[PDB]
């Protein structure tokens, strides 16, 4: 399709189910995820975020990303921090794993931020807007199957708080993305990692059903 967003929606279709049929996923939506799977999860996402993050902070003012510069609207480190305070405690830095599936993914978003940052609007769709479009039914199986408390705190990552509209919100980082000028190669190494980012997302999960079945 002309518009980039409309062509990494139509590119990655077949990885997103990909990613939607992984076990560990297909467990999560039959609702058979545990806490300690949820817990990885978000220690995984944790790790990521503040790849990314780092990455987007280097590359705010460049033309290959400033049209989809969004701290405000986005940034998910700080929400991640309280949950994982939450759910491994006061010294959660100190526990939470750093796994070899998780290094593979933050190794592939630094190297994108220092050395192609052309395709980290790649890597910035995939997360944020899979995040933002699917948190709405990704958070409804969490709480109904995990039993927390009502203590106020541990799924604030589901939560955009800056964002008043997701539907408004999609629909301006779209034309954001959409008033990227790329060439015809870029464009088509930004689709490519599109669906690079969304293997190493289906290879992490491979990695944590793994660590969860012993
Ligand atoms: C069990 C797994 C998953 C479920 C149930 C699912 C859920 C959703 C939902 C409900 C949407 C709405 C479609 C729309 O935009 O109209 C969607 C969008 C999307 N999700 Fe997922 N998703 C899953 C896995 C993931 C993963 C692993 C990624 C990437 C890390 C991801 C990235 C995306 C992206 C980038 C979109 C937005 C498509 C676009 O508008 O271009 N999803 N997904």
């Amino acid at each position: 399709p002309q518009d980039l967003s409309e062509a990494l929606k139509e590119a990655t279709k077949e990885v997103h189910t990909q990613a939607e049929n992984a076990e560990f996923m297909r467990n999560f939506q039959k609702g058979q995820v545990t806490r300690d799977g949820f817990k990885l999860v978000m220690a995984s996402l944790y790790h990521i975020y503040v790849a990314l993050e780092e990455e987007i902070e280097r590359n705010k003012e460049s033309p290959v990303f400033a049209p989809v510069y969004f701290p405000e609207e986005l940034h998910r480190k700080a929400a991640l921090e309280q949950d994982l305070a939450f759910w491994y405690g006061p010294r959660w830095q100190e526990v939470i794993p750093y796994t070899p599936a998780m290094q593979r993914y933050v190794k592939r978003l630094h190297e994108v931020g220092r050395t192609e940052p052309e395709l980290l609007v790649a890597h910035a769709y995939t997360r944020y807007l899979g995040d933002l479009s699917g948190g709405q039914v990704l958070k409804k199986i969490a709480q109904k199957a995990l039993d927390l408390p009502s203590s106020g705190e541990g799924l604030a990552f589901f939560t955009f708080p800056n964002i008043a509209s997701a539907t408004k919100f999609k629909q301006l980082y779209r034309s954001r993305m959409n008033s990227l000028e790329m060439t015809p190669a870029v464009r088509q190494r930004v689709i490519e990692e599109a669906k690079t980012a969304f293997l190493l997302n289906i290879q992490l999960f491979e990695e944590l059903q793994e660590l969860l079945t012993h």
